[PDB]
């Protein structure tokens, strides 16, 4: 559903778009039937993309931003048609009138869209996700037979995205062909895809771009796997709290597949 102001057979002025479940997914304005000015695109997971659109109404420019679900942490910079070419870490300081004002964080790390393949998990296996690194850490699990576990660095309420589950993308068939010892870290993304963190990447000294594969299974979990559109990893899953969680609590999830 689209709701917009129309002047002379054409959309002109404020407009909002909802998806089937009724979630607001876009807020902006149109000019001559084309999106115009500063527009906001919201993803079901709470993340968003904001910036002045180009003349074809596309999220293309040098001052576009992807904003994480805390509505504060952002990756600011060059995007073409919504795909991040080069984003730098920043903080959304305020939104006077329609527009966001960003403050860059110190540092030289730049981020870009880097969806994985069957073989390659990442062009920067050791560049941590900035939003996740402030929320969780890996340490020895309190489940005895488990080994390492994922813990919260801070206290947060229900429905909070804490970690991302990225990995190589392979087929359900390949996973169901050879077996068990190699399937420790597989998660079904969709009917056609399975995400896996194999080989040497299962260890944080070798891969720490995302840490979701570290959460252990539990039958009374405090988190859940959820779909997530990430500006660097693409369509993946994230780990979201099911209830309030205190600082240093182990995060556990129900079986995915």
């Amino acid at each position: 559903v689209l709701q917009g102001t129309y002047v002379d057979g054409e959309l002109n002025g404020p407009a909002q778009e909802y998806d089937t479940d009724g979630r607001l997914i876009f807020k902006g304005q149109y000019k001559d039937n084309i999106r115009h000015g500063v527009c906001w695109i919201y993803y079901p997971d709470g993340g968003s993309l904001v910036g002045e659109v180009n003349e074809d109404g596309e999220m293309t420019g040098e001052k576009i931003a992807y904003v994480y679900p805390d509505e504060r942490t952002a990756l600011y910079g060059k995007f073409i048609d919504g795909e991040m070419i080069e984003g730098k870490l920043a903080t959304l300081m305020s939104t006077e009138e329609g527009r966001p004002h960003f403050e860059l964080m110190p540092g030289n790390s730049v981020y870009h869209f880097d969806k994985s393949t069957s073989s390659c998990i990442s062009t920067n296996a050791l560049l941590p996700d900035p939003y996740e690194s402030e929320r969780v850490y890996v340490a020895e699990s309190l489940i005895s037979s488990a080994g390492e576990g994922l813990f919260s660095k801070v206290a947060v309420g229900p429905n909070t995205v804490m970690s991302f589950y990225n990995g190589v993308r392979i087929t359900h068939q390949e996973v169901d062909s050879r077996d068990w010892a190699l399937n420790g870290n597989t998660l079904s993304l969709d009917e056609e895809t399975v995400i896996d963190v194999p080989e040497p990447y299962n260890h944080v000294s070798k891969y720490c771009a995302s840490l979701g594969h570290k959460a252990n299974h539990s039958f009374t979990p405090n988190c859940i796997y959820d779909m997530f559109v990430h500006p660097r990893f693409g369509p993946i899953k994230c780990i979201r709290t099911l209830r309030a969680v205190e600082a240093d609590e182990e995060l556990t999830v129900a079986y995915g597949y």
